[PDB]
């Protein structure tokens, strides 16, 4: 394999294992989509591209007592393709810390990894959220076949779970059946919590009740919006390739560089279980 | 046995083990009644019928220092019998898929096994709630004996509650005692949600807290009703035949085609334990 | 031969020997025609179309005391090919049924098997005496030089045995001489059950007297018709190609799919070798 | 299976001996369905319920060079259950009578077992015959697409032979040859005792020539009946889960109960099998 | 592999070697896009898309006397994936010809094999040529940045060789020297057959000589077309999945369907050695 | 091939024109094309045609039968059997014609008759048209 070429790095096996801690647990606690969106793969790292299918139509199921039909099938409505791109950024290691830790023992500070870590997984949750323009990929805020709804103004106190079940109206309609999530914007979700009224409760709390997955409110989501996703490997997949993953370049002055890189595309085989409210 | 020729199959001991796991993955998600009715067996793959008792009547307990009473017996007021129906939906595989994995390494997409497993228990929840006409059927909103509450207007604070005590008083005139559980259409769940008014607190946490076994929205009934059900084997079960489980068909063209088939039936032993707001 | 399949099929021996018996047991019960005419064969299954010679003229005959002539031959007043049609139908065993028996112990309903069986015979029947349009065939009914004798009303006593008496004499004029078969439509068999006359028995009894080969009822014979056949490997032969048996199809939907064949056509060698009362 | 067992009787093999001949001999004697119809199996003491096929309706048949259609499958018109009642009654044997063989020799009294086998075999004939309405079990004279024939006096001559002419010319017509086989009330058994014609052998011998498969009567069956059976298994048959058998249901003050049980009920796969005359 | 498999079907060694030789030895009298295009691989069964890239853009060399500068790395104007189609067709060798052909030698009728390989070949030819809308795919004569030549009448003599001179004289000015190829419709291809002046050998002759690297025709090409190709797998490759092969597809009725299918896409690394005449 | 009824056909023109037999396998070409026949086709013209394709093809300087022979690269040929002015144009091979033998062409001893020994050719041949649209008559 060694495209990853830690061999050629100086740093010893317990440095390369915190740094992968260092990524691993900034990934786990940054990433919104990886808590709605569940993970297919990781692949392998070689995957340029996966044929899949869009499951877009509604159908009957077969019910019968010894099963004679044929019709009750699921059918790709078309089979897509999708490349899958290189997110990366990149951290140096001064050549003193490296000294610093083979001869006197002061460990080598890899909060440059983390943050290295946290602007890759940055970028995976805008790609994922927002799409991709000039990749040519498709998010859930960009996906065509998704169901919308017209938001009402949050800032009355009946509107957002109003709102909330007219997208799982919607959603049921196309019967994706629960349990759903949802992802809001902090302008709203700085509202729902917000318009608590007389009424004394946080909106927040009755949607949870209904959107059983939970609300999450991510930065990346800019303006007034929020999206409700029917949850699971049957709906959606992050497609990783590599899983994020921390890449020696050699030395660049007498400084090493490195770099985080991670392949993952977001499948949506089936818009129709994608309903923004915006 | 061998109805189920998964040596026929081109996919590998590790593909059918994905494609077991994201059905039942799928089923533990998407199923309602498996939540508050129990499963009685699995039977055995070729069982086609059930006889089964109807507790229907009440009937005193023994109590005495020595034991000298035979009245005090439970007998069925029916003995009824069902047959069990099969539930199907078939998903492709395209060839390729299974070439691209076992030359390349690309994986298998199951998730077409998942959305078939997601039809299908679609189509279980819609035979248990609802029954079955044409198969001869009943459900928990059609089974002839049971309670029957008329429902109030839940658009007002008062009335959930007191028709869940309505519903509870009508079970404990049975001699059902609890646990109660209750299952409820999303047009009314979405208003025990919705009139919390002044009074600043969910109907849907007040019935919880008397209908300990929770509540739960199923998009599956129609219109606004509800169920009241004293959960247990003693009042329900729900026979499986043979669990949820994919079958290969042999192919069709190139292609390969597989079928998910479950052969499950409700078990309404004590109708009087079944109480629906409607 | 190994067209068919024994091996693939989910049948053991037992089960197969179960289903040919019953087909061979019901074909006997049914084959109507295979009692009056002889089986030329079965040729085997590789036969497609059998070139046979047809002797509708008649010819001078040499007396001389030295034998110098040598016009005298039998000429084929024509010379003709017969394509052999597949009769066939499909009967399709349950998997459940299958999985009863490999499990619980109840066996096989080969009952659509007998009724598979009964089909074939039946179109076999139906070809001999009908003959199909489309292939072109002629029956026993639809052959072109055959004695036609006026039918009277069998309602009369003694009709029927005028009638076989002018049949019979038609034959004899004809240079067939017996033994004579009979078959009927069963509207006029059950008119044939009369005490004759004075006679002290029936006219069933008289008219087996008179058609040695014995007489025979189909449910196919036209209302009020019937054929008098003067039987013999010589006057007419029915050829076989493969005879009935049964052949495994794989599957569809998941049921297992089971073909009855048979090959068979009509060698109408002597088109005077016939008379039909009608 | 030792849901009966003899190690928890009284008796010496001997007395099981006898009290089982006792009950044989006197069912033989008396049991009239068992003639006309094929017991299925016995399949099995435990054999609740049987899925079988009622091939109501008629279908083309395949009929082409080549064999390409697929429509040409057998479909039953409907796929039905019947559940296998039990048929029983209980005889006492006193305990000083037994008491009194093993002493004195004087032979247990085994008139009560033979009264049980009677009834027993007495209540299958007409469970098989006339039905049971409560089981919901048509029988031979009941069963909707049976066939008819509206009877005619039986006291002239010949009208008995008139009216089988009629029902095999009913049979036959809808694709049932023989061997019949025909059960009559006694009423009208003593009414074919008729010398026929002059013909020198009875109406019954007339009618036994034409139903070669047998004529029986039943005292079961009330007034002017009579069903004429197209017989073998591809048709009908007695499906027998126990066959008649005695079994010990312990003592009763310290006398000792024995129950006579059989469970039996009525196949009938092609209802165009049954005529009846009537 | 497997996708393919011989075991299932019935054929002898012998059989599959015949139909295997009929198919390609009608596919190579067909195939002329290979003749004029560098095959690359076969690839691989399971190959489902390619990443390629394509040099439409020109950069500066280096020339100095160190080195030292960086920029003068080769770009690809855009990298590009193909999506590789499968080209078929479905035909059917009906059992009896097999059936016959064991037992009375007749031999298998290949021709619908031989049929499916020249429609295949033929597909092929027209995907290369003229690309697919549907699929996306550019075709030599469709592909963007390819060279153009506005044709003459090539109706006097040496029009023909003037119209070559200005496609060679547009593929060098442009970075690709020979050998070339050409391909041209039929109705021009004999408008290239004339004696070309006083010289003694055809214009087709010259034309040759010119384009040492072949001149052909395809019916596929459709009015006054030709194209002019710079060979050699720096420009262009026919990139093969699966070269063309037969695959059974199980039977259907009792007949046996076979399918050719192949794999198949045109890569156009270099636009610009492509000049249509046109 | 002159018989079968679906078979294509062209309207035949005066090959005693120049180029007009030319034009006329164009036609007969372009059917089979449109028919999803593409070659090697082959032809066969009756001798009184034939001739009349032996002659400079014009400014082209080249016999017309040789520009025949270019578009059909199965080659003309002529039989005595082609009566009158005929021709066929045939997409060749087992995809679409077959001429099946028996016996393939073989002499027999029947034995005397007088005293002169009488021997019998024989041959059993028939044609598979298995794709009349394969066939073009130009007629």
């Amino acid at each position: 394999m060694d495209f990853l070429d830690r061999n050629a790095a100086p740093l010893n096996e317990g440095e390369w294992q915190r740094i992968d801690e260092a990524v691993v647990s900034t990934a786990r606690r940054t990433l919104v989509a990886r808590r709605i969106i569940d993970v297919l793969g990781p692949l392998g790292s070689g995957v340029y591209s996966i044929p899949y299918s869009v499951f877009s139509g509604k159908s009957p199921t077969g019910i019968d007592m010894v099963g004679e039909n044929e019709e009750f099938v699921v059918e790709a409505s078309r089979r897509a393709t999708i490349n899958l791109p290189i997110l990366y950024k990149d951290f140096k290691i001064m050549w003193r810390d490296v000294e610093a830790d083979r001869h006197l023992g002061l460990p080598i500070d890899v909060s440059t990894a983390a943050v290295a870590g946290n602007f890759v997984a940055v970028q995976e949750d805008h790609l994922i959220f927002n799409g991709n323009v000039e990749l040519g990929h498709d998010g859930l805020f960009t996906v065509k076949d998704r169901q919308t709804v017209a938001i009402s103004d949050w800032n009355e106190t009946g509107a957002a779970l109003a709102d909330v079940v007219k997208a799982v109206g919607a959603l049921s309609q196309a019967g994706h059946y629960g349990p759903y999530a949802m992802v809001v914007s902090p302008v709203l979700f700085g509202r729902m919590i917000r318009v608590f009224g007389n009424t004394g409760m946080l909106e927040l709390d009755q949607v949870k009740a209904l959107i059983t997955g939970g609300v999450h409110y991510s930065n990346v989501i800019g303006g007034s919006k929020a999206v409700v996703v029917a949850t699971g490997s049957q709906n959606l997949n992050l497609a990783l390739g590599q899983d994020m993953v921390t890449a020696y370049m050699g030395p660049t002055s007498m400084n090493h560089v490195f770099r985080v890189l991670e392949t993952a595309a977001l499948l949506v085989r089936r818009p129709d279980a994608i309903c923004t409210i915006e």
